[PDB]
């Protein structure tokens, strides 16, 4: 791909974070803490899952960013509507306002309903995310494998402003403590 030149500087929005997340000073890294992180509750926080949004809102144009997933066992990445549900149980689907991929139990899947199996030969350590608002496209790239395509959502019906979306995953196994990191341009 030649999407790198639409690079945007993403930062994480603390106010949206699940109360167990720890976001770095520079707002570019996030990990699962081993307890509640001593913050007040608010209507923006994701309650049920270790999720957080980017601060940036996109309603036009082309945007690109990269995320480091090194030595994680589980995570979700992509974009979502600004108005997605925060409280309770929900599935990651375009019907619910999410355009995402994930790693879970040694398989990669796109968050369609029902989910779609991904075919990745080189497990990625960094993922590129490209959004073309006007075209209705969200694409994912394997930066570890020379930028190879992972998945494209097309004919997207965004129906609102978009925010970068992250899930660091639970750490029941003790093998998923590593952070998500926004990579430098
Ligand atoms: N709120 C729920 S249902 N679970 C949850 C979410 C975020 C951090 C911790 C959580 O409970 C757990 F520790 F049991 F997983």
């Amino acid at each position: 791909h030649h999407h790198h030149h639409h690079m945007v500087h993403i930062t994480l929005d603390r106010n949206t974070a699940n109360s167990w997340l720890i976001i770095s000073k520079d707002r570019r890294q996030v990990r699962m803490g081993d307890t509640h992180q001593n913050v007040s509750d608010n209507k923006e926080r994701f309650s049920n899952y270790p999720m957080v949004l980017g601060a940036q809102r996109f309603s036009s144009g082309k945007m690109y960013w990269e995320v480091d997933v090194t030595q994680k066992e589980a995570w979700d990445l992509g974009v979502c509507r600004d108005s997605v549900q925060r409280k309770g149980q929900f599935s990651l689907s375009p019907e619910n306002g999410f355009w995402t991929i994930w790693l879970w139990q040694d398989s990669y899947e796109a968050g369609t309903s029902p989910q779609t199996t991904l075919h990745i030969q080189v497990p990625p350590c960094q993922i590129g995310i490209f959004v073309d608002y006007e075209a209705g496209v969200v694409s994912f790239y394997n930066i570890t494998d020379h930028g190879s395509l992972i998945y494209t959502f097309s004919e997207c019906v965004f129906a609102g402003p978009l925010r970068p979306f992250f899930n660091v995953g639970f750490n029941y196994s003790g093998g998923n403590a590593a952070p998500l990191k926004l990579c430098p341009l």
